[PDB]
């Protein structure tokens, strides 16, 4: 009965019209998940709803009001019910890699219990230590190269058929993707925008024609010099998927690009040369000159910073599958030894994706791995939704350090009131002082706007 | 010449087909704005791109690959160009409201210049004081009953036609919206999650056939206590637009609801009954009892928290429009007194929103206030873009203080494997003892899942 916004589909077939298998979303349903729908919309997008209503984009504040639209937000006549909720992220503060993983995989409520449950619901046998009669208790977490293994304790002996063969949950292949958008910074340790030099003068119009087609344009270059630290080692293994420019704090401007596919901890500063470029379209009255000034600045900035890195890992379940109750699509009854890897994080393929397999579980052709319906048959839709929501809970780790920059730049060429006496400049540029100041190859040139 | 996510439109018109005036987005362009496109997509939606490529929705990690789809992501053959960039937030350090307003309107480079320039680009006369030849200089900032007034110093004489009639920029109707997603916190002052009692016992199936039709259900209730402080008083005037759950720090799951349209400072919390209602539908074999166990915990967390509140305000330009040079759509030529207000912040209506006007500038019927194509022609596109980008640059204020919570709760009901001898329970519950631990009206009962 809840509308799942991740199942909406937009059609462009004319007023109130959906493609085969879809039907228009109504004003009340769209109200119930309103921020999800708007967030799936373009700034000024206006899309239709049932029965003469439209929802508007974030630029209009996601307003729902009567109106007509040739494109319509639609919802399946046969939606997939019982989606797996997405829980709030679990944030792990910055530390060394081993310590960050440890806080993750040794957490009984958020990792050991959920994943052991998962094993157990799929029919994996013996998911717990010998010191508990409950699933995912008495579980030893031990290092395995760059990951970990969690497996019931095996001290002393046991009963049960093959009871010594505990199921293992191997956590490996951790990756950490830094999210630029998660940037945050503590108090500005140091800040100041300092007027270093002013370049001042005149542009004259020596002619009868009121000159006004020309750009006047500053050129030249300077440096941004920056550095950062990394408080812990996890930074050695952290990357960012796409390059981004270091974010703007306050009234400064830097040219720092962080690069993709390269250690966070191996990008600790350096000197990139920003570029001077300002232009200005002045209109100059009948044989008059105009005052012209360009302010040159240096700026320092420094603060502690925090980004968050999305942690992903592979979870491999290994053990035998029980006679007369397991969830492999072929329902083997011979207790074969099994190994399956689920990718916990960004999707890699169908076989390794609980979300895919679960969302498609009513499509017979798609069921080539686990039989999720069987697990619902066993435990109820509820229990599975909540277990899987926990298993899939997003994990982030804090990546921290101190940041520091200084850069130089030029303000906008500023233009004054025209006073009376193909445009001409009279704005002295002391190449040598500027160069001494750090402003190199500076040049002022006049050229046409068309 | 980047692709503007805003101008993307999805068409469902068969493989490869766009609506008139649009063209398919190619795989390189999809790639450059991937997260934008993916965020407009159903979980498993697959959508066409140029030349037999497709992009897949978030469930598939935004993957781009060869494929066919009957809907297509398109882009205009003639896009609207020069979108006003969106700069990162200007961050004002927490203070009283008077401190936050003071800091904002007195900021020359971030407020006085850009607003002064904007008024000058629109044709307002004399945006500047007597003691400077430049726009947005020698500007007095005075208080006008409530908000502010920025206006050229008018002391001693001035030259120029009508030069005593200085344009004024007034700041007023401030508001402050807490952005929940801007959360960060300081040192996690104190944390801990402690077992206070284990309830154990049995559930019996005395009947001859297996039993799967009963929920075993825990009831009762516990208090949750949380408190927050407010370092400053801007907090009295902050609101959130929508309710949100206090965020999850640490491992701890606590339930807290910040309500909309209610002062931040008015919600420092207190004590809130939460229920322990919990349920499980076990399957007990013929003639058997399962071991049962419920764990009871207390947890507490505390820390300095920090959220950012968006500052929004009305910006009113008052002065006369120059003869032979203004942006009002009718281009008046009689130096009329003009007052116009823009809403710097969430959209309210067309007249008072720069972004809307800017973006719709090429629709002659939508030009009923300012002529932004004329501003572009007069000053150049880069210059207006950069100017408007400074005037629309988000301003935020830090909302800080201390957070603390105590909570009690039960782990899920756990079930052991069936051992041989609706459904019967022998699980002790000492009314008193439990109450002394902060667990009230505790009960365990069995009912039909129907
Ligand atoms: O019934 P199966 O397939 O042999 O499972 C073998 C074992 O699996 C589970 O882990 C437990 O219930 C054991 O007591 C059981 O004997
Ligand atoms: O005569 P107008 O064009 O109405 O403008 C009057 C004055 O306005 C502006 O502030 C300046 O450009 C002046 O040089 C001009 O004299």
């Amino acid at each position: 009965e809840p509308v799942y916004p991740d199942q909406l589909r937009l059609f462009s077939l004319g007023q109130g019209v959906c493609g085969d298998k879809y039907r228009p979303v109504n004003r009340e349903e769209a109200q119930s998940v309103k921020s999800n729908i708007v967030g799936m919309m373009g700034q000024w997008q206006i899309s239709g709803l049932a029965n003469g209503w439209v929802i508007m984009g974030p630029g209009y504040n996601g307003e729902i009001k009567p109106g007509t639209a040739s494109n319509t937000w639609c919802y399946p006549t046969n939606p997939v019910t019982g989606e797996i909720p997405t829980l709030s992220a679990l944030d792990i503060p910055d530390g060394d890699e081993v310590d960050v993983q440890w806080r993750l995989v040794h957490d009984s409520a958020n990792f050991i219990k959920p994943t052991s449950y998962l094993a157990h619901y799929l029919g994996y046998a013996w998911v717990g230590g010998n010191h508990s009669q409950y699933v995912g208790e008495d579980m030893d977490v031990t290092r395995d190269g760059d990951g970990w293994v969690i497996r019931g304790n095996n001290d002393g002996g046991c009963d049960g058929y093959r009871c010594g063969d505990k199921t293992a949950i191997k956590v490996s292949n951790f990756a950490y993707n830094l999210d630029p958008d998660s940037f945050k910074h503590g108090d500005v340790t140091q800040s100041d925008r300092q007027l270093v030099k002013t370049v001042v003068g005149w542009a004259v119009n020596d002619s009868d024609t009121p000159q006004s087609g020309y750009d006047v344009t500053l050129r030249g270059d300077t440096a941004t010099n920056w550095s950062k630290t990394n408080t812990y080692g996890l930074s050695e293994k952290v990357t960012t998927k796409n390059k981004f420019k270091w974010p703007l704090v306050g009234e400064t401007e830097l040219s720092i690009e962080i690069a993709a596919n390269q250690s966070w901890a191996s990008q600790n500063g350096g000197s990139t040369t920003t570029s001077l470029s300002q232009s200005v379209r002045p209109t100059v009255p009948a044989r008059s000159k105009i005052p012209v000034k360009i302010e040159l600045y240096k700026a320092d900035i420094s603060y502690p910073y925090e980004f968050k890195a999305d942690v992903s890992y592979d979870l491999t379940l290994s053990g035998f599958l029980r006679w007369g109750g397991n969830a492999w699509y072929t329902h083997p009854d011979n207790r074969p030894n099994w190994n399956h890897t689920f990718v916990i994080g960004p999707y890699k393929d169908k076989a390794s994706s609980i979300r895919y397999q679960w969302d498609k579980r009513y499509i017979p052709g798609e069921v080539k791995w686990w039989d999720w319906n069987w697990t619902i048959q066993q435990n109820g839709l509820s229990t599975m939704q909540n277990n899987l929501a926990r298993v899939l809970r997003p994990v982030r780790a804090g990546i921290t350090g101190d940041f520091s920059a200084e850069s130089q730049f030029a303000g906008n060429i500023e233009i004054g009131a025209p006073v009376p006496l193909g445009l001409r400049l009279e704005i002295p540029l002391d190449a040598q002082e500027l160069s001494g100041l750090g402003f190199n190859n500076v040049s002022l040139s006049v050229t046409p706007a068309a």
